[PDB]
């Protein structure tokens, strides 16, 4: 019939967050090997002229928002594979391959591109069987042309992620400590007019680690 | 020793993303019971003073931005809890409950606002119990002060992300299409000076569906 | 190897009219022990580094203390509470609250009960050795090398502005490292 | 692996100055062979980074030479005899004197007898891989940054200033490293 | 537990009066290293300490070098060489000869060859704890009194008064100390 009552002079809490999760996302995440679009393989006049893709999260379209939501992250695969689209009858190749320091220089024809990591080439009409790689934890085979950083050097590394470019004025030691690496694409043979004979797509595979807020993370 | 060559007159492909994910990411996703930050509970001076949330995953920080490669969503379970911070000799109560239609005022007195959907209220220091209930999946008991969005309704509505603020120039009506519902908090005690005797937390489940690019998500 | 050490890192102060930001580098550097023996070495690597508070105001006092780690040292610091609560190790509690976490000081068992604590997940650096620095960053050094070494960064936050500024408790930080490396203490900077 | 490699590092110079220190960062780029073979690699581990100090003078001669290894390239450069003693791997010796050390050139065995020599702590960098670079530091580039690709470095110093300059003994240099990544020999900076 | 640290103990002083030996108290108190670090703590035990004696003269320098340790701070400093050898851990040697010591400095082998060396036997202290002193004996202090706190002196000593003052060559010491009881370094006296 009668209850006692004896609140406390104040009331309040202690919170933690982390189960292995904060604000409802996990702390850890494992993107497993994933295919996704990194560009396609333009060709144009200059011999000079080649294109680099930066090793980073923000190459992944959708994956790049969620990998803002996490502080760190390491590359465990990041492998390229050619697929060409186009006449037999087109001339010249293809050639890629990486760079580990941001210092050093990018390749500028074919007997300075053949000596970087992972070097590959083919015709640009070569290179057909690598559209059954794709989706696929497939390895390498057939006449596919691929390029796969060995990611082994960063099995200890955590890089910070990093959502803006490098800068002019950075110096290239500075840029090569958040950079894993850049990946190059060249053509051997300068063409009269632009075109796009293949796409480069990517199969990769990284760790997100620390929980951060997106906002402020940068 | 001799093997037949017998090139095609071209090479190509034919890529139909889709397994049940596009680009590496899931093109449906759930993220089961979670529980995130909504904000303080302000006390101010003006009696008028109320504060009001929209029900949207913009609410949600670190799991905002995994939203953002989404194109539609459902809130399956909405629940915000009253967890006080202060001593038992402060005075006043807290008030709070939903409004379903954009179009509807917002309560400016205690008579009102009690008519509101899945209303509650409780003194500033009472709801203590309430805090077991956070990043567990419990069920509200003790002096716990929630209140949850009866999400039946949208069970066969879809909502498309949007991630932009509404206007002012924005009729009602309009703003009421992807705006599945409004939070509202209002203090019955106007103070003199402003406070925070209590926070608010969510305990939230929300459905995303449907693959898009996060930069044209809007 | 260090072990636990205690070591007092500073007060939580509120300044009124804002809320208060405080930032802490993780760093031997300043620390009264740790700091000293610190210098006589080149490396470190952190094991264990967990900030543990406690309270010196009354129940009646009002507000709750935030808590976190930022590990990269160009992300920003966080100006709400829900943007704290993202940060690692996010804690929050009555500003009075945490009196239970005084015998963590001098023991080495796991927060546990009512105590108060943040702990930066050393885990991380297991491979990594830092070279001992005493001097701060520069204004005008680029983020991105700051980071290279400065572990992490340990932020202390107020949920609401007082009226009235004060020092609420005491934060304390328990922590083990590994020092490696000999160099001359007047020449270690 | 390279294996063990000998290459000159330069002679033991004595100056009239008395803060007068010769200071060598350890790197492959400067050395005759390993630095040829390392230009067709991207990255490089140390192994074994040791020192060997031969003289060439008269047992007449006075003073004695000091060497040791400072890890962090923001440490300031020792003065004095007190503060090098401090240094890692230190280690002096008179001036005419360490004969023993020239089968260390040839063999793998370790230093012992009056062999003067000072190794580098190579388990430090177990776990990580620096980029070769063949550029000398910026005078601006900031300390920090350049700790980045810089190992170590080593230094040499007298405790006799001298009236007249000298070069009392050689400094040998007996190493081992692990190269990694393919890189045009050009296109390495 | 330090392990083993190499400090600067001083140079070898000779000079003009016969009675003219240099004495060293055995403590943490003045080396670069130890001493910043034996700040942190109250107590200490010495599980190693040998001081190595290192040339930098000529072959034609005539003399020898003497030194031991006295464990009673009240008993007196030897005069003369036939007493000198009477000390703890006595040891001697021409003035220009020790080379095969100086790979001790890096190592932590044994005393062999030509090497120069004066360990104090420290299983006599196995048993207690030194309370860390950082100001001198006073002058008017009890030989007694300062012998609680002074393990033991370590004293050296030329057999050959020299017409000209000079430095035939440099004294360094090995330790490895075990430090115990956490303080304040600036309240540590
Ligand atoms: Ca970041
Ligand atoms: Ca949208
Ligand atoms: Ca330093
Ligand atoms: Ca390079
Ligand atoms: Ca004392």
């Amino acid at each position: 019939v009668s209850r006692p009552l004896n609140p406390p002079a104040a009331v309040g809490s202690t919170l933690k967050a982390g189960r292995g999760r904060t604000a409802g996302v996990s702390d850890w995440f494992d993107t497993g090997m994933i295919t996704s679009y990194l560009g396609g393989f333009q060709r144009t006049a200059g011999t000079t002229d080649s294109q680099v893709f930066i090793v980073s999260p923000a190459a992944l379209d959708r994956v790049g928002t969620i990998a803002k939501a996490y502080a760190l992250w390491r590359p465990k695969h990041w492998e390229i594979v050619y697929l060409p689209r186009c006449s037999t009858q087109t001339d010249g190749s293809i050639e890629m391959g990486f760079l580990l320091d941001y210092a050093d220089s990018v390749p500028t024809n074919t007997r300075t591109m053949a000596s970087s990591t992972s070097f590959t080439t083919s015709n640009v009409w070569g290179g057909g069987d690598g559209s059954s790689l794709l989706h696929t934890s497939m390895k390498s085979m057939g006449n596919a042309v691929t390029s796969a950083l060995p990611c082994d050097e960063f099995s200890n590394k955590w890089f910070k992620l990093s959502w803006s470019t490098p800068e002019e004025s950075e110096n290239a030691h500075l840029t090569d400590t958040y950079v894993p690496a850049r990946f190059v694409v060249r053509s051997d043979f300068p063409v009269v007019t632009a075109d796009q004979p293949g796409h480069l797509w990517l199969r990769s595979r990284i760790l997100l680690k620390g929980s951060v807020s997106p906002s402020t993370n940068l």
